[PDB]
């Protein structure tokens, strides 16, 4: 299992049944946009994928001045971003990169947008790259960090990880192609717990550090500079 073609192509039908609350997030994304983000600023979107949390901000966004940049290392995923938001019309420009989001400068953001993308950088690999976003942060920047989250209490781990197959089955989560494989990766993937996030946004410095979602195993936080 790898970001290809095909895994690029089924994408928002995958995590539209695999991740609950998935849509909601896109669209709080949108709302937190128009909240923090300002003029002359820019907006990053690590693991951008097809482009959806991205499409999200720059609908919300109505301040002067601003940039998006969406990166992801998948050819085939950065090919259908970009046509899938050169489809919209925006007087906000979108720069789409295929690089690695370990590598990247981030500078004068307002905005730094890494939805499910954490989960799948090496654990010694990700203090390193908060690091980077909280410095590249202006004074009241914002992260956003929705994750799969582990619990340290093993039946309430199981109880959610339950709850999240249940959802995953009423949509129908077997019928795609990519399912198994799919399903594989989720097993081996190291995810943190909720304080575990939250720990290591304070020491990396940001001031706010709050989870303000979740749906069963699934959520995300926000940290502000
Ligand atoms: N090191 C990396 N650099 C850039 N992109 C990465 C890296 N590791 C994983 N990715 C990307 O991580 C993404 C995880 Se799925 C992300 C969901 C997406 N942000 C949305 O809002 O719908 C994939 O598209 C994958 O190619
Ligand atoms: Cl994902």
């Amino acid at each position: 299992f790898i970001f290809d073609e095909n895994v690029a192509e089924v994408f928002p039908d995958m995590i539209q049944r695999s991740v609950p609350g998935y849509s909601n997030i896109i669209t709080a994304i949108g709302m937190l946009a128009e909240r923090f983000v300002t003029a002359d600023s820019n907006v990053y979107d690590l693991g951008c994928s097809r482009g959806a949390a991205t499409l999200s901000a720059r609908r919300n966004i109505n301040q002067p001045n601003v940039k998006i940049i969406g990166i992801d290392n998948s050819q085939p995923m950065v090919e259908r971003c970009r046509q899938h938001i050169a489809a919209y019309h925006s007087e906000i420009p979108v720069e789409i990169l295929c690089n690695d989001i370990r590598h990247v400068e981030i500078k004068n953001a307002s905005m730094v947008i890494l939805n499910f993308t954490l989960q799948f950088l090496p654990p010694e690999d990700r203090i390193a790259l908060l690091t980077k976003i909280y410095e590249g942060l202006n004074p009241n920047g914002v992260l956003v960090l929705s994750e799969k989250f582990r619990f340290e209490d093993t039946k309430i781990n199981h109880l959610l990880i339950d709850l999240h197959h249940q959802f995953k089955r009423a949509n129908g989560y077997s019928e795609l192609e990519v399912s198994q494989k799919r399903t594989a990766l989720e097993n081996v993937m190291r995810t943190d717990s909720i304080e575990t996030h939250k720990v290591r946004l304070k020491n990396v410095g940001f001031s706010q550090v709050e989870l303000w979602f979740q749906c069963f195993n699934f959520g995300s936080m926000i940290a502000v500079k």
